[PDB]
């Protein structure tokens, strides 16, 4: 098997003029010798712009790697599709982005691990995989810093080679510096995460004054804080418009750029706080105070280094006219916009409208969303704990909300054990996720053994009652294909007790993820969801690996990111705008349609540039209108008729459709007819295949 195994480029973005080196990795699986050619074609949208061929002979079972050189055309900010054809050996694809500045088309990843064991080679590997497979061109470095108010730890004037972060992880300077070097190698940019307004506890001896702080009340009595739950460890919050706090923390931003080599600062925040005072007791609206900080930030960064002055800011809890949404997106000197969605834009449609507001408020600046998929779902293959092998503990049913036929109780003493026999369909990482109850008044622990080896002590959090199930006890392990044993053991020095409901191989649901990303991108945004060593982002604490992508979803992602890179001019460009105004329409014979992402339908979103009329179809057949929750496989459709009404205005030369779902997102020309109905001007064609997302672009001349 295989054929064309990988297609990718040495770097994630290129400048105009750069030599671009397309690699193609091929392997003959057909138990025979093979001789033929591999043909390279590169398109800018509908138009072929380079073609080339190389002869290829391979014995039975032989692998090789071809290289095709290309030069990036001098028009800046253009994306290209890439096809490789090898006849009977197979085909493949990738995409190329020619853009001098990543902030126009951000494809944002992350890094959250900085382990000392990590070699420069491993660091390059993780960066290289994301850059090659998805064209990630910027990375958010998460929880790299020592302290929030002192990001680089020094002993005298000497940088400490390792340090411990607020959750006691060991951060390595050299690992960090290697990863940054690697990001740069692929023409990546590196964004340091940093708060706008946070110090850590016991701040006064770092010369920070409480008089710079924000307060819950007007007697300067309680400083807004963030409590990490151990009585020691806190963030304290400060006034973004205070000139001393700006002075202090912008000097840290700069230290970070200049010492670590970052290309900018990803500024975070906690979200909405109400009834906010300064030290002196003047009531203040915290939501208008971020962009004066950000303006000042931008200006001291651009003065320090125009090449490394990138800036974004987390608009937390995003939604149409959400807190700080308007002030930030309209008045902050940010290179691009960023927003963490929680529960105010739960429908595909609501989230579309938020993206549109953002894109409109910012002057078609790029928007990136953080939106952790399947966040509330225990998604993946479930193994009931009542159906496993348990010792000195028995099943029960006497507390509601379990899955299956019950759960294992009284898992409270030495020698108690539960063994699950699981199958791993493919070698890879697996998130072992346990659903459980704990009402002992504290944290509870068990020891986790895989195939007879201990792997980690595991914490089970205390809860409001034994009626209440959580599933935030997990650990991620590598596994070979085939059978394995996963075992929890109550041993010596384990504490508390738990009811165990089940084990789950925490898995992102391909269906929901494909839909969510098509929506986001048709709407005009990107999604930060990939990082470290091909992990997908399950939670706001980025080191969290309670879900894993299986290979089926990895491939769809490679397709998705190929797609949004080749078609970035049609998806993201400065002049790409909705057609919401007017009153347009689309008809699909056989299937319901909607313009507002209604449940169990197909969804048209109509957009335009001056060159093209664009309609995205997104297949919500068989699924609700919520973007985040898991979903069923939608009803794929074949040879489906459509008619798109337009205006008396438009004349349409050709019709084109590309989809990540089909031939890796290559563009097909479609046959079609024109004319007029009672409803108005119209055009018509058969959509050969709709799976999750088709984009229809129709050339207007
Ligand atoms: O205690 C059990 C708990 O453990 C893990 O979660 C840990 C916590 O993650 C988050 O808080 C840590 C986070 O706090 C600040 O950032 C918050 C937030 O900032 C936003 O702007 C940004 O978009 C987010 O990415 C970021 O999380 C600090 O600035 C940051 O340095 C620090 O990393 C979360 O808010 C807390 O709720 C969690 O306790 C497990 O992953 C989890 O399952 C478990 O419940
Ligand atoms: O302060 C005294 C102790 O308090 C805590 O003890 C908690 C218990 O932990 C385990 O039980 C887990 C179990 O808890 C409930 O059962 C409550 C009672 O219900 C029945 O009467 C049962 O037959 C009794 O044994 C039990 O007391 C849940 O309903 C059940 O689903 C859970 O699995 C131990 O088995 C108990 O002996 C503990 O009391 C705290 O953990 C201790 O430190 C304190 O000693
Ligand atoms: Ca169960
Ligand atoms: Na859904």
């Amino acid at each position: 098997s295989g054929g064309i195994e990988r297609v990718f480029t040495d770097k994630a973005r290129y400048n105009p003029g750069d030599a671009v080196s397309i690699r193609v990795q091929a392997k003959n699986g057909t138990g025979s010798s093979w001789s033929g050619a591999a043909r390279l074609e590169i398109f800018h949208l509908e138009n072929s712009v380079y073609t080339s061929s190389q002869s290829l002979s391979l014995t039975n079972g032989q692998s090789t790697t071809l290289t095709f050189t290309w030069t990036a055309p001098s028009t800046d900010f253009r994306g290209y599709f890439v096809r490789i054809d090898a006849g009977t050996l197979g085909q493949g694809a990738t995409a190329i982005d020619v853009s001098s500045d990543f902030t126009k088309y951000p494809r944002y990843g992350y890094i959250s691990e900085f382990e000392s064991g990590e070699t420069a080679l491993e660091s390059k590997a993780k960066v290289d995989q994301l850059a090659q497979d998805y064209h990630i061109n910027a990375w958010q470095f998460y929880d790299w810093m020592w302290r929030h108010d002192k990001m680089i730890k020094r002993t005298g004037g000497s940088i400490d080679s390792t340090w411990l972060d607020l959750f006691n992880r060991e951060i390595s300077w050299s690992t960090l510096q290697n990863q940054i070097d690697a990001v740069h190698d692929v023409n990546g940019k590196a964004m340091a995460y940093a708060m706008i307004y946070a110090s850590r506890e016991n701040y006064s001896p770092l010369g920070i004054s409480p008089t710079w702080g924000i307060y819950e009340d007007s007697s300067h009595t309680n400083q807004f804080d963030v409590d990490f739950g151990d009585g020691s460890t806190y963030l304290y919050m400060f006034d973004p418009q205070n000139p001393n706090w700006q002075n202090y923390i912008h000097a840290e931003y700069i230290d970070s750029i200049n010492t670590a080599g970052f290309d900018g600062i990803h500024v975070a925040q906690m979200g909405q706080r109400s009834n906010v005072y300064d030290y002196n007791g003047n009531s203040i609206d915290l939501s208008t105070r971020f962009s004066p900080f950000l303006d000042q930030a931008k200006s001291v960064l651009s003065a320090n280094n125009p090449a490394r002055d990138n800036l974004t800011y987390n608009i937390v809890d995003g939604t149409v006219n959400g807190w700080a949404v308007n002030d930030v997106s309209k008045n902050a000197d940010l290179d691009f916009l960023y927003s963490e969605i929680w529960y105010l834009s739960d429908s595909y449609n609501q989230l579309k409208n938020y993206i549109e507001q953002l894109r409109a408020n910012g002057g078609n600046k790029a928007v990136v969303l953080a939106a952790y998929m399947n966040y509330a779902d225990n998604a993946g293959t479930r193994y009931e704990a009542e159906s496993a092998s348990m010792t000195n503990v028995s099943t029960n049913t006497n507390h509601a909300g379990y899955t299956g036929s019950g759960f294992v109780d009284q898992f409270a003493s030495t020698g108690d054990k539960v063994s699950f026999a699981i199958n791993a369909p493919e070698a890879g990482d697996y998130s072992l996720v346990f659903r459980y109850g704990n009402n002992t008044g504290a944290n509870s622990t068990l020891n986790l053994y895989v195939d007879g080896n201990f792997v980690q002590k595991l914490y089970f959090f205390n809860q409001s009652s034994w009626g209440t199930w959580k599933h935030d006890a997990w650990y991620q392990v590598p596994l070979t294909q085939g059978a394995h044993t996963v075992e929890l053991r109550y041993e010596s020095g384990n504490v508390g007790a738990v009811n165990l409901d089940s084990l789950t191989l925490g898995t992102f649901d391909e269906h929901s993820v494909r839909l969510a990303d098509a929506m986001m991108s048709a709407s005009g945004a990107t999604h930060i969801e990939l990082g470290d060593d091909n992990q997908m982002l399950p939670h706001e604490y980025y080191p969290n690996r309670s879900k894993t992508m299986r290979s089926s979803l990895k491939n769809a992602m490679k397709d998705h990111y190929n797609f949004i890179t080749a078609y970035e001019n049609l998806l993201f460009d400065s002049d790409v705008v909705p057609n919401d105004t007017g009153s347009q329409f689309v008809n699909l014979t056989g299937v319901s349609a909607s313009g507002d992402g209604s449940a169990n339908t197909v969804w048209y979103i109509n957009k335009r540039t001056s060159d093209y009329n664009i309609v995205h179809l997104i297949n919500l057949l068989g699924n609700d209108n919520q973007w985040r929750n898991t979903a069923s496989q939608p009803s794929f459709q074949t040879n489906l008729p459509a008619k798109i009404y337009i205006g008396a205005d438009e004349t349409i030369s050709d019709v084109y459709l590309a989809s990540p779902d089909l031939s890796g997102g290559e563009t097909q020309e479609l046959a079609f007819t024109s004319g007029t109905d009672a409803g108005g001007k119209y055009v018509s064609f058969t959509v050969p295949e709709l799976k999750y997302w088709n984009m229809i672009y129709m050339l207007e001349h």
